[PDB]
């Protein structure tokens, strides 16, 4: 298993997603994040990746979710810690990896996000902390999942 982060930049009626321009999940919208490095906590990793990919800074993040990901015929698990950045400083800025864009919450193009996102985004937007596991047949196809709400992490 490998540690990753995912940070959703949320304002009362809109979210700043990023169009992944290269790498894993290229061509889909997503939150900002990446691998957690040796020598940083998960949260600091989430903050560093948000700053790097969007030019945005935060005082704090909310822990909102935790989801493990599995691909059929690959033993390597992605242990993804999901944060909400409720309040950001600075100006959204395109990076080599991400082009930030704002979407009003009822207009998020779920068709162009990872397919799991349409399952847990509703929990996110209702402020319900969640735990889950998703097993993908391929990058477009969920084979199996479980998802539940938790009171804390
Ligand atoms: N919304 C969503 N995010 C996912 C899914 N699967 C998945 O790995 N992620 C997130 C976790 C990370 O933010 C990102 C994968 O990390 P990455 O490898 O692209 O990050 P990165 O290149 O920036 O890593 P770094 O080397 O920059 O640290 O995608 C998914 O199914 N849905
Ligand atoms: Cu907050
Ligand atoms: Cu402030």
């Amino acid at each position: 298993s490998r540690l990753y982060t995912l940070v959703l930049v949320l304002q009362p009626q809109r979210v700043l997603l990023g169009m992944k321009k290269r790498g894993f999940g290229a061509g889909r919208w997503n939150g900002f994040g990446g691998k957690v490095q040796e020598g940083e906590t998960i949260e600091d990793g989430a903050k560093r990746e948000l700053l790097e990919e969007s030019g945005l800074s935060v005082d704090t993040l909310h822990k909102v979710g935790h989801i493990s990901f599995e691909f059929v015929g690959s033993p390597e698990l992605m242990d993804v810690h999901i944060f909400s950045a409720d309040h950001v400083h600075g100006t959204p800025t395109e990076s080599e990896e991400m082009r930030p864009q704002w979407f009003q919450l009822d207009q998020i193009p779920f068709a162009d996000l990872w397919p799991d996102d349409s399952y847990w985004f509703p929990l996110l937007l209702q402020k319900k902390k969640f735990c889950g596991h998703f097993k993908f047949q391929d990058q477009d196809t969920i084979l199996s999942y479980s998802l539940r709400e938790v009171d804390s992490f």
